[PDB]
């Protein structure tokens, strides 16, 4: 089918040793697998997004406010993209089949145009990695199965911080939401 | 502010020893704390939905067809409200306050008039309880969340057959998606 790569939250804040948010080593540890597997989308020229968690400052009508401490504040360095990736990025920005897109709930679709992107482009598989695998992975996941998509998780492109979260999830991907996990 | 109880899925199919698709013991274990709660809700004169899962086994377009024993189909008793459950909506069915509604996915929302309702009745607050904490109720958590309102999780009017699905999902719940998780 046609198919799309939604590349979700790969922000210094949600992995870098100091991220406002960090997951940590899991999230590192994707760094090259994570930066491939988007490289490859890009170059074949299928549709990329980087879905990317946008935070203003001063908003205290933000759910997350009451949650989380401050993290992808639009314009500081804990949004970028976390290493390899963002020069990835930078290369490619211009693309036609880029496309960055800012988020603010932990699903991609909520509030976006997300599906309208995808559902111009006659995309019917799309492919998640990111993080986490059990937040905005998963919430994004739940959207795109309701919404009717054949879904491909994979599973070396994503992490979390709760092992037995990922875990979890990758259960539910295969079990509940009936996706491909691939390695 | 106006509140809803949002009852789900707690069916013969999901709770019985011979159910279809049984969460077995755990699913037993909330029969009173579930019937207490919804009975409380329905006398006190709010809003309560019974969300109940209603397949048509004879779908290979619906995802689940293959992919899962038949459940929950209209006209067997497997989908009849579970032990005392069921005796109470039946006292009450007529009530302007108490509404059954047939799903077609894991989320109260997908595909259903749940929001219409929740909208026109000016409902704020969202209290969850039924079965699979982290598959029905997970993904109807999403929805809601995403849809804005405040979630009330009934911890103990909630089960799955996973245990470490239901403790990740309890969570999730609180940590992210901000609800309170009422014991
Ligand atoms: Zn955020
Ligand atoms: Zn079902």
């Amino acid at each position: 089918m046609k198919k799309a790569l939604i590349c979700i939250d790969y922000t210094n804040d949600f992995a870098a040793e100091n991220g406002a948010l960090t997951c940590g080593e899991p999230a590192r540890q994707i760094e090259d697998t994570i930066v491939s597997l988007t490289q490859a989308f890009i170059e074949n020229g299928d549709y990329v997004v980087f879905a990317v968690d946008s935070h203003d400052a001063d908003d205290d009508f933000h759910p997350e406010t009451r949650l989380f401490p401050p993290h992808n504040i639009n314009g500081t360095e804990g949004k970028e993209l976390y290493g390899r990736l963002s020069p990835l990025y930078e290369k490619h920005k211009h693309a036609k089949n880029v496309n960055y897109m800012e988020k603010t709930r932990y699903s991609a679709f909520a509030g976006t145009d997300l599906e309208l992107k995808l559902r111009e482009r006659q995309i019917a598989e799309l492919h998640l990695a990111g993080l986490c695998t059990d937040i905005c992975v998963l919430h994004t996941a739940v959207d795109a199965y309701n919404k009717g998509f054949q879904i491909v998780i994979h599973q070396n492109a994503v992490a979390s911080f709760n092992p037995e979260g990922h875990e979890w999830a990758l259960s539910h991907f295969k079990n509940s939401i009936g996706a491909q996990v691939a390695e």
